[PDB]
């Protein structure tokens, strides 16, 4: 077939793994993940061809914009009565004359205005990269004039005929492949299930069982007598204190070898994708040592057999009861379970305490009493539901008429509902249905490195968080492009292989024509993932990597395609000369390119991008990303604190692009240190002088008021002088974090006197940093969820709540408000000895 086959070698490449491969899987819980069940995604493209062309138009090319509408009082302070001069370049000549305008235009207009006073048939493109002015937003909400308008950029928007556009994207649509077409609660008897033996044990061993739900046990946690370990002939019908109905939803019963620290775990859902208490015969392959746990079990882990089937798998035989069970409809459920002093005052004080708050039984049994009231603060959702034991059906089938009928939450807190914790099937239901009715595309551009890590926490294949993924990748090519690298960088994981191949190929059939781009992408990436291989020093290295991109197949591959950064970064012909190797420790590639773009000089002549191969950038986004909320409750409740987080995207393992600011000058270890104590200052002046050497100045303490408090309230890791870079309009910040929760400055606040702590200016440095952390320890609840939902991860710091326990510490969440104004006063007065 010319439709079929047509696609199905694209995806290949595009995942790296051949559909044949998936269509030989034996594993049942596949093939109907795969039919048509989620192939309602096509309704995603039906969306995204409703109107043509212009709802494929903004399909095709996203927005790149800022949450927030209203722009705060300080920035509408930095205007010129609230007004942003913007020049227009038009291009009318068939040759390369430009005819540039210049506008004075209220903040607050939109792109149609915009076009109105620069003269619907132009749209307005960023000039210098694909960004495009499409839909009615505010000017100032868009992330380039808001950039604009806070650094005083001279924002640069060329005129484009729309039939430039609607005519440059060839329609490709979807066509499907091959593949298109008792009760639980009625029995009376304890869990007993059987453990046969083990097919390769390995070298008095007995199995360690128990059923969780969660990482809360759910009864006692059964053994096996100590049989030999050449004969593990065990054969033993284990009589669980769990009482089979009582068995809860997502009671993934948890299995150990041990010879009590367990030789090999592994977890088995006691229910499966259609509802079936799992019965008959299993031999399943488990799971290798804990990772870092001495735990008794390990239910920090994943569902399922091992797809590795080397490891010892061990043989079980569960629940015979001559016939089919089935966990009850949510509406049987239902059915069954059909004041002012501190039942007011108490609920508030566990509502505004993080979820880190270890509640005391004491106080779980205040919190289960008042689910009456629990209800009206919706914010206290994730610790009521902690405040009821799984054990019974009773209790959660009580909760069950709660978090279905739970009024919605703020996305930020109904992201907590997708840990490792609340693992039921219908707790993440609710938080999936909060954050697809309030998270928006920014948000969730931020959040999807979170969002993708908690697939693996729903445990089967076809979630409802993978249904909303898609959904959204299937309409935004930054959800779609970062989707797509997210997944293919933990594609090399074997864990979560199996989900994410299938999501892969779900989404590669409808993205659209972006694929053969994607293609175009990941054969790119791949010549360089290639490339850094075939380089794993410098003249040498120079020389093989301008070889290496002069031979017409890799230089094919590397022009005409898009940044995996930036999709809107159209990257045209490379520019051979200015492409380099650092002498780093894994040697990343510097890599530029032309910008195809007929106006490359406004925004950027060249683009320019770090290749590096051998680090794990998930923590780099994770630090990144924090630092982007920081600085939006920052400069939002007017503390005009200045930072830059940037772009950061890890393609594969261990290997990711990270967009260069050129503007941010020579590392501290050269630009200060000069690879004397008083060079940073003078570096700054001799570069601003005049009326302007306020800002350059100003914008400095903003710079670093924001990012001494930022290393403190994260507990990242050491700034050396050569992980610190500064610009030219005062503005410095931090570019080489990683690991983290594990003066030449001083002499420029004070500018340039010897003796910096008796200024004035170095309080209002000190007044300012207080200001910083008064807003981010009000903001802790969301700081909490997103680092709780990088747990399973794989990230080597973020192995278990032992780890958040440390930004606990740097905030101090126990303390009052007052208190903890010297809580920060103690630790900052040691760094620089007085303040
Ligand atoms: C965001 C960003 N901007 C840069 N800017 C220049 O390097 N510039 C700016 C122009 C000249 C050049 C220079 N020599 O000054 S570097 C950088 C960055 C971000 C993250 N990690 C790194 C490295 C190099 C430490 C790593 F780890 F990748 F090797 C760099």
């Amino acid at each position: 077939n010319r439709e079929e086959k047509i696609l199905n070698r694209e995806i290949g490449f595009a995942i790296g793994m051949p559909v044949c491969e998936f269509d030989m899987v034996k594993d049942p819980e596949v093939q109907d993940f795969r039919r048509n069940i989620l192939n309602v995604c096509k309704e995603a493209v039906d969306l995204r061809d409703l109107n043509s062309p212009h709802s494929r138009a903004m399909y095709v090319y996203p927005p790149n914009v800022e949450s927030s509408p209203e722009l705060p009082k300080h920035i509408y302070n930095k205007l010129d009565k609230g007004q942003i001069i913007v020049v227009i370049w038009v291009i009318v000549s068939p040759n390369n004359d430009k005819q540039k305008y210049t506008l004075k235009i209220n903040h607050d207009c939109v792109p149609e205005q915009v076009i109105a006073e620069a003269i619907g048939k132009y749209i307005l493109k960023v000039c210098g990269c694909d960004e495009y002015f499409l839909e009615k937003y505010p000017l100032s909400q868009y992330k380039y004039i808001r950039s604009c308008i806070m650094l005083g950029r001279m924002p640069n928007l060329m005129l484009m005929a729309k039939e430039s556009l609607y005519s440059q994207l060839p329609m490709d649509c979807f066509t499907m492949p091959s593949y298109s077409r008792k009760s639980l609660w009625v029995i009376n008897s304890a869990l007993r299930i059987k453990i046969l033996c083990a097919t390769y044990v390995n070298v008095k061993i007995y199995v360690r069982t128990g059923i969780y739900h969660g990482g809360e046990p759910l009864c006692d946690n059964v053994n096996t007598q100590r049989v030999p370990c050449s004969n593990p002939r065990w054969n033993e019908w284990l009589n669980y204190d769990i009482y089979i109905p009582d068995l809860p939803r997502a009671a993934r019963l948890c299995l150990s070898i041990c010879s009590h620290c367990p030789l090999a775990w592994g977890n088995i859902n006691l229910f499966d994708y259609t509802d079936t208490l799992v019965s008959g015969k299993m031999a399943l392959n488990l799971w290798p040592v804990p990772h870092g746990l001495e735990d008794l079990l390990n239910p920090i882990g994943v569902t399922g057999s091992n797809p590795n089937k080397e490891t010892p798998c061990l043989e079980l035989e569960f629940d015979w009861f001559s016939s089919v069970v089935k966990f009850p409809d949510m509406s049987v459920i239902e059915e069954h379970a059909n004041l002012r002093e501190n039942d007011k005052e108490q609920l508030k004080a566990i509502s505004t305490r993080d979820p880190l708050s270890e509640i005391t039984k004491q106080e779980k049994d205040f919190l289960w009493s008042h689910r009456h009231y629990c209800v009206t603060i919706p914010e206290i959702l994730p610790k009521l539901l902690l405040s009821v034991k799984w054990n019974s059906r009773d209790e959660v089938a009580q909760m069950y008429c709660l978090v279905k009928d739970w009024p919605p939450i703020k996305p930020e807190q109904a992201m907590e509902l997708l840990d490792c914790n609340y693992p039921d099937p219908m707790v993440r239901g609710f938080a999936v249905r909060c954050l697809e009715k309030y998270l928006t595309d920014d948000k969730l551009s931020q959040y999807l490195i979170q969002l993708v890590q908690v697939l693996k926490y729903e445990q089967y294949l076809d979630n409802l968080l993978v249904r909303f993924l898609l959904k959204k990748a299937l309409t935004n090519q930054r959800i779609g492009h970062f989707f797509f690298w997210h997944l293919k960088s933990e594609m090399h994981n074997k864990t979560v292989s199996q989900r994410f191949g299938l999501l892969l190929e779900s989404y590669c059939r409808a993205c659209g024509m972006y694929l053969k781009h994607l293609n175009r992408q990941v054969e790119a990436m791949e010549k360089l993932i290639n490339l850094t291989d075939i380089l794993k020093t410098q003249k040498v290295q120079m020389k093989f990597l301008v070889e290496q991109m002069r031979r017409p197949d890799f230089m094919d591959a590397l022009q005409g395609f898009l940044s995996p950064l930036n999709p809107a970064h159209q990257l045209g012909n490379l520019r051979l000369e200015e492409c380099r190797i650092m002498s780093s420790a894994k040697r990343p590639l510097w890599l530029n390119w032309e910008n195809p773009d007929i106006m490359s000089e406004l925004l950027f002549q060249n683009n320019e991008i770090i290749f590096k191969n051998g680090d794990d950038l998930r923590q780099d986004m994770l630090t990144l990303q924090i630092i982007r909320i920081m600085e939006n409750i920052w400069q939002n409740q007017g503390l005009d604190l200045r930072m830059l987080p940037y772009g950061c995207l890890s393609i594969g393992d261990c290997v990711g692009l990270i967009e260069v600011v050129r503007n941010s000058h020579t590392i501290m270890q050269i630009q200060c240190k000069g690879g004397n104590s008083h060079t940073l200052h003078q570096w700054l002046k001799d570069k601003n002088k005049g009326e302007i050497y306020d800002a350059a100045i100003d914008l400095f303490t903003r710079s670093c008021a924001g990012y001494c408090v930022a290393t403190f309230i994260l507990g990242i890791g050491d700034r050396h002088n050569s992980n610190i870079m500064v610009k030219d309009d005062g503005q410095l910040f931090h570019i080489d974090f990683g690991h983290f929760l594990d003066q030449d400055f001083l002499i420029v606040i004070s500018k340039g006197a010897q003796e910096c702590t008796k200024t004035r200016e170095f309080e209002r440095f000190q007044e300012m940093c207080y200001k910083a952390y008064l807003a981010i320890r009000q903001h802790a609840n969301l700081f909490i969820n997103l680092f709780s939902m990088m747990l399973g991860s794989g990230m080597p710091e973020l192995q278990s709540f032992d780890d958040i326990a440390y930004i606990r510490k740097t905030l101090a969440l126990d303390k009052t408000e007052q208190e903890a104004l010297e809580y920060f006063m103690k630790q900052m007065n040691d760094a620089h000895h007085g303040g």
